[PDB]
């Protein structure tokens, strides 16, 4: 039998990947400089003057940025075969999509970009994730994200988990008043080391849906 990709997802074009990557780095530099962030350092880290977040997020994706749909590990991951055999997955393979980025976020584990999927794109979102959005009362695909960085001991799956936690809080209405205004939008302090920049203008990135084999 044919084995499957390591994972499926939307791979950003070089140009869109660079645009988003650079914006994410600028966000880390702006956030680390912000007085609201510096004030809350004890809830972010356990050791001490200034924390450079670019250094803190010391593992970054090495190639182009991507929005993962289904991790398959060549067939060895749960639900991989069922995902890959879907008509819509085969139909979409190699095809171009536009992804809407609505927010950048930081936690003590990850730095990411929130993706708001279209209905057509949601058809490619897996229905069997460990800790699916629906398990927390959120719409499927809510945790779609592009990972921009993570801390030394952190794994890729963490970014979507962190986003789900942030979105659950906003749902609770504990987003709070903005604590600052950055060039690209309002900054929110969600507690427990968690920060969100809500973009005034959503960032559209071009991507191709396909399979990565490593
Ligand atoms: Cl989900």
């Amino acid at each position: 039998k044919d084995f499957l990709p390591l994972y499926f997802g939307w791979f950003l074009t070089k140009k869109s990947s660079e645009t988003l990557r650079k914006a994410g780095q600028v966000f880390l530099e702006e956030l680390g400089n912000h007085k609201a962030f510096k004030k809350e350092l004890r809830h972010f880290i356990s050791g001490d003057e200034k924390l450079e977040l670019v250094s803190y997020f010391g593992k970054r994706p090495p190639g182009v940025l991507h929005c993962t749909t289904k991790f398959c590990d060549y067939g060895k991951a749960a639900g991989a075969e069922e995902y890959a055999q879907q008509e819509v997955v085969k139909r979409s393979y190699g095809k171009a999509f536009k992804l809407s980025i609505s927010a950048l976020f930081v936690t003590p584990k990850t730095a990411g970009a929130q993706v708001v999927l279209t209905d057509q794109e949601l058809q490619l979102w897996p229905s069997d994730l460990d800790k699916p959005s629906a398990s927390e009362g959120l719409p499927p695909g809510s945790r779609a994200q592009v990972t921009l960085g993570c801390a030394a001991d952190v794994q890729p799956v963490q970014t979507g988990l962190d986003l789900l936690d942030i979105l659950q809080q906003v749902k609770g209405g504990s987003q709070g008043e903005a604590v600052g205004e950055l060039p690209r939008g309002k900054l929110y302090s969600l507690g427990k080391g968690r920060w969100m920049l809500s973009l005034t203008k959503k960032m559209e990135v071009k991507a191709i849906f396909t399979g990565y084999y490593g």
